[PDB]
C-alpha cells in the first residue's frame, strides 16, 4: 500500500521522508515528480524533482502521462505516471509528497495510498522555520503561508486524512510516522 504525506510548505516532509529512506530504503521508493520550480541547492534533478518547463509539462499532461498536476505557489507539480509504475515495478512500497490537491486528485485513483498530514506546531513556527531555510523569495514565502493557513482545514476535513502527525519534535514524528507504517515495514521484512 503506497503512501501520500501532504502538510504545508515546510513542515517536514522532506525532512521525515530522508529519514525514512535512509532507514528503509529496501521497502520505500520515492515518487519523483515533475516541477517547473527551480532547484534550490543540494536538490538533484531526477532524485528531488524531475526539473522541467512548464511547456513540455502541459505537452506531457495533455498526452495524458500524468496521474495529477496542480498549480502550487506559482509553479506547476505533477506526478507522472511512470515515476509511480518505476517503484512499485521494483518492488518496492511507493512514498509521495504532494499538496492538498494532489490529495483530493489521487482519492479519485486507484493508487489506494494511506494518508497522512504532517502539521507544524503552529503557523508561526512554520513561518520561522520556512524563513529559516531560506530557499524561496519573499513573493514565494507569502503564497506559501497563505495556502499553509487555506490548507490547515483540511488536517480536519472528515475522512480526508488517515492521520495527522505534528512535526514538533522531529525524533517523536518520526517515531510516529514508522509506528503508521509498521505493518507495511514489518510485512517487508523491513
Ligand atoms: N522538528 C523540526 N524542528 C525544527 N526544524 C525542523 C524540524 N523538521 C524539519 N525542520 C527544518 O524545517 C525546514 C522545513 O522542513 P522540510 O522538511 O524541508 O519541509 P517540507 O519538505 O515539508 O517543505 C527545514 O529547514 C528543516 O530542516
Ligand atoms: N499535487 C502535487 N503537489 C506536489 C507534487 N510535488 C510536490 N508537490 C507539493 O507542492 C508543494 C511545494 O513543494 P516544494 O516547492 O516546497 O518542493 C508541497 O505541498 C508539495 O507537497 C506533485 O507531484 N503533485
Ligand atoms: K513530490
Amino acid at each position: 500500500r503506497p503512501v501520500v504525506l501532504s502538510g504545508p510548505s515546510g513542515a517536514g516532509k522532506s525532512t521525515l521522508l530522508k529519514k525514512l529512506f535512509q532507514e528503509h530504503s529496501s521497502i520505500f521508493g520515492f515518487s519523483v515528480s515533475h516541477t517547473t520550480r527551480n532547484p534550490r541547492p543540494g536538490e538533484e534533478d531526477g532524485k528531488d524533482y524531475y526539473f522541467v518547463t512548464r511547456e513540455m509539462m502541459q505537452r506531457d499532461i495533455a498526452a495524458g502521462d500524468f496521474i495529477e498536476h496542480a498549480e502550487f505557489s506559482g509553479n506547476l507539480y505533477g506526478t507522472s505516471k511512470e515515476a509511480v509504475r518505476a517503484v512499485q515495478a521494483m518492488n518496492r512500497i511507493c512514498v509521495l509528497d504532494v499538496d492538498l490537491q494532489g490529495v483530493r486528485s489521487i482519492k479519485k485513483t486507484d493508487l489506494c495510498p494511506i494518508y497522512i498530514f504532517v502539521q507544524p506546531p503552529s503557523l508561526d513556527v512554520l513561518e520561522q522555520r520556512l524563513r529559516l531555510r531560506n530557499t524561496e523569495t519573499e513573493e514565494s514565502l507569502a503564497k506559501r503561508l497563505a495556502a499553509a493557513r487555506t490548507d490547515m482545514e483540511s488536517s480536519k476535513e472528515p475522512g480526508l486524512f488517515d492521520l495527522v502527525i505534528i512535526n514538533d519534535d522531529l525524533d517523536k514524528a518520526y517515531a510516529t510516522l514508522k509506528q503508521a507504517l509498521s505493518e507495511e515495514i514489518k510485512k517487508a521484512q523491513g
